[PDB]
């Protein structure tokens, strides 16, 4: 129900943020980051990092 | 060989990572007047000298499906 509701929600719409996919599946995001760790734990769905949202630092 | 332009984008970008610590790349294009293309440019070269860090921010991780 909701987890395979989840995982297709991201077939069809690969890229999105946890709290995008909290929003458009009206799922708590504690419910969602639940079955995001059973899916990444099976391997049926990966993680890339958002370069629009790292951030700069000078080094030392 | 590197053009007066370079060198000054290069080194606004670099001191105003200085003066602004923390800040995201579009924020950084904004506020530098400089175009999204170059910017990216200018950080890649400044990381590999080692002259500034790239953290990411996992909070927002994009999800994808595996094949």
């Amino acid at each position: 129900d909701t987890r395979r509701e989840i995982y297709k929600h991201i077939v069809k719409s690969p890229g999105l943020h946890e709290r995008q996919l909290a929003k458009e599946l009206d799922v708590p995001l504690s419910t969602l980051v639940y079955h995001l760790h059973y899916l990444e734990r099976r391997e049926l769905i990966m993680m890339k990092s958002d370069e629009r949202y790292a951030r700069y630092y000078a080094t030392k």
